[PDB]
């Protein structure tokens, strides 16, 4: 059925409707099923499932109801992109307090529209928050500054911090687990749970708990430096987590400022992120993001882009989330994936196809992990242009031939040499910096070409 | 890396493994990405990658790491298949009462080794979970029964549940809102809100929620017979979800056992699903799955499948989740879905891979959604094989020429002539709501019933 | 706190400006200024919603977002609910 006189608008102006601040601006990239209607038939199929309407004509509608339909406003068939307009009166409210949930901005931007037997294929790439639905999310409460105020670092420009996962992923009992955590932080800052670390029988969460946080009162009491700990408290179970962050802030006590809270975002949802974010506010979250690349990946067509999930996770409030190595590392990603940390990070920022003015709300966190070592970070600095993030090496810290500690510290130094400018192989008067060549000959060979002749 | 020595053991028996109790199974469609490691190499990465390994060798490995690694067992280059076994002692569980959790699940089996480089794709089509691990599920703790039971029905085969989508999608204001749901209740059993209905400025969440209480009253006064709403609870905040949960309770009163909740549960997340699962157990958990198409297309080769959904959704307590139209309706499907649906009504049934024993942890309904009518439900209950099922039809019954309640009445017509196995033409003669459907939807009547016309 | 192992005011002030009041071999004694350190001070609250909130309900820069016009509803006692809420509309 064509409903294109009623969910196509082209004359509309992206200006204007951003002007107005009544309307969320979503850019697909979508292209019909042959055997169907045309593009902007299509294109107005989709916007009826994701907002007002069905395939069919019903009776029940009013002109109320079409005043709040969504509307294409912009189509290049032969780039496949498509931009929608939904007006924000759409979207669900919390009855409680009046504010607004990203799980509503999901079900009609990108949900049953991804189930439509007309259409091959479509995926977002940007959108568009005004002012009056912006400031209705919850936004980080708390930040790197934080981080850095614990650390002693100045809370502007802090710096670079230290980090790494606990490997093995899974396997490591209490004790040795929180050796490893003793051997990393006398080196350095900042060490997470890898992502499915928790409860397991055979790493019971409170001895682990408590291990690690006697590991790291000695770590403090040896080498005078604050460390900071990002623990996994990922449940189903809301109750659940206000356990384990509960138990995790108690038994820290003095320390309990040094304590960050890891929550698988993707796999678990928004509402574990929320229920961590509303119940621990004072207390850094950290977005992780697994699972994300089975839509995120440029390999994959449907759903979502990583930088409108960064987007997303600005806005339900993440201290910090995974934006990935932009290529320099073992994940899919690429250089220009700098732009997602701007987004991120600035007041004010251009996406794809929309500028997004933030309104003061609070910065999240590039953390920088996925096959990193002490060899491959120059490089990455130098794409991004800064280095005041986390970032964490597991392998590339726990894989030094010399062990956690000369891996922090080569990591340490590997961000030393990036700020003073030098070369890598002529910085090289650091001996763990250079014993990560041979930790890692295969990178060192490839980064590196002559090294081992210098 | 290449890591196969220590994460591929291919010499292992799926039989064995399954007989053994220790391990949950995944079966995988995998491609390595050209110009990295063959096919060993790269499930043994996959593996490293999703149990206790990294890209590289780390000191901080002992035997007892070794003990728990995940391992390829089976592998099949020519059809992409790849295998892998999973102890049971990986998955996380609740201090508070031991019980599993379906996001340790995801964060092992189908996390991180979604963004590897070295991998083009890799898809899950099936799981296995063994007593140990299953029952340390929540499962459903309502179904299908107690809305049989609400219904005055038979709480065995209590028969096909006639339902509707309340349209528009967004756009009705509390009264004329609850005029639709009247309308409905006249011919019908059940309407659920569309999903993403709630507390929407025009259209405030108590206002429209006593206004279809009262529809209800009237409703049940007017027919003298029992109608059910499924109310969408879903919210960032479990807070919230609680005072939408315990409003709708309170409000409907006398009638809070004809309530079910719906709730977004791909886009939300597990704990969505679980808040209302433990919040309100007594209520039919109505999981609506809006966004899994991104992942679960044909068309994509990432993620998983909706049978391996559906199966995740039974686990984590869904009282009904939607299952599709197999193909009869205006969403991508096909016929041998139907194989989900015994996947999750069923104590024991065939995955593409696996087979499940479910030990008598509750079903699952099978909700069918999108694009149906009275004209089509034949030929998916032919498909399907049964009725027992809630089914809603939006456009198919508020667009209906006569209007809802006459939709309803087609629909139910519809379930009865399939069920007395007469002729839908014939049958239409006799049955006029029915009959009108085919002047509703003239299109569907001419591809489904060539000469109805004449007839 | 036992519970998130923050700071609170009333032990400072249970010791800095407690007991002390009550001696009488003391004729008065008054708190003029009190330093924080980093380490003390990082374990306060803080404020966790500002005026920049306000100014961007109101509309106004979020940074020098400007003069804020308010009242107090006057008489400070004695308008019922209704009374009240014109005197309300009318300042708005
Ligand atoms: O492999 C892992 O699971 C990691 O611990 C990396 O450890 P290694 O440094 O030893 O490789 C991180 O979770 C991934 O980087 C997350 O993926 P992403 O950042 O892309 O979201
Ligand atoms: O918004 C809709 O499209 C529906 O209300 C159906 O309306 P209609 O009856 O008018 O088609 C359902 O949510 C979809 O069917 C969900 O898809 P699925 O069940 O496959 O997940
Ligand atoms: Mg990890
Ligand atoms: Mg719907």
């Amino acid at each position: 059925m064509d409903q294109s006189n009623r969910y196509a608008n082209l004359n509309l102006k992206e200006s204007e409707l951003i002007a107005g601040g009544r309307h969320v601006l979503c850019a697909y990239i979508m292209k019909p099923k042959a055997g169907f209607g045309n593009f902007i038939q299509t294109a107005a199929h989709f916007v009826a499932e994701s907002s007002t309407g069905t395939n069919v004509e019903v009776s029940t509608t009013d002109d109320f109801t079409r005043g709040v339909d969504a509307l294409v406003y912009e189509v290049d068939e032969a780039n496949s992109l498509m931009k929608i307009a939904y007006p924000i009166e759409l979207f669900d409210r919390n009855v409680i307090d009046g504010r607004a949930m990203i799980a509503s901005f999901l079900t009609l931007t990108i949900g049953n529209n991804q189930g439509m037997g007309d259409v091959e294929y479509a995926k977002m790439y940007d959108f568009y928050v005004p002012p009056a639905y912006l400031k209705l999310f919850d936004g980080p409460s708390t930040t790197i500054k934080d981080l850095w105020r614990v650390l002693g670092r100045p809370v502007i420009n802090g710096g670079f911090i230290v980090g790494t996962i606990i490997k093995p992923k899974l396997g490591l009992r209490p004790q040795p687990f929180a050796n490893a955590c003793y051997d990393f932080w006398l080196g350095g800052d900042f060490i997470k749970n890898d992502e499915p670390q928790g409860n397991q029988v055979f790493a019971p969460f409170k001895d682990t708990v408590r291990a690690v946080a006697d590991a790291m009162r000695r770590a403090q009491d040896k080498t005078g430096e604050a460390k900071l700990f990002s623990f996994n408290i990922t449940a189903d179970d809301h109750y659940e987590m206000l356990a384990r962050g509960e138990f995790i802030l108690e038994t820290f006590a003095d320390n309990a400022d040094h304590i960050a809270f890891l929550v698988d975002g993707y796999v678990a949802g928004p509402a574990a992120v929320t229920t961590a974010r509303r119940a621990f506010p004072k207390q850094y979250l950290h977005y992780h993001r697994a699972g994300h690349g089975a839509v995120t990946s440029p390999q994959s067509k449907r759903g979502y882009t990583a930088f409108v999930l960064s987007k997303m996770a600005r806005l339900q409030g993440a201290s910090g989330i995974h934006t990935g190595t932009m290529g320099f590392g073992k994940a899919e990603g690429e250089a220009a994936d700098r732009a997602i940390a701007y987004m991120i990070t600035e007041d004010a920022a251009d996406g794809p196809y929309f500028h997004q003015e933030w309104l003061g709300m609070n910065p999240t966190t590039p953390i920088i992990s996925g096959g990193m070592n002490a060899l491959r970070m120059p490089g990455f600095f130098d794409n991004l242009g800064h280095s005041n993030l986390i970032m964490t090496a597991g392998g590339g810290a726990f894989g030094h031939v010399d062990g956690g500690a000369a891996g922090a510290k080569s990591l340490r130094q590997a961000e030393q040499c990036w700020k003073q400018g030098a070369d890598p192989v002529e910085f090289a008067d650091h001996r763990e910096f250079a014993r990560a060549f041979e930790s890692f000959p295969q990178d060192a060979d490839k980064l590196y070409p002559n090294w081992r002749a210098k």
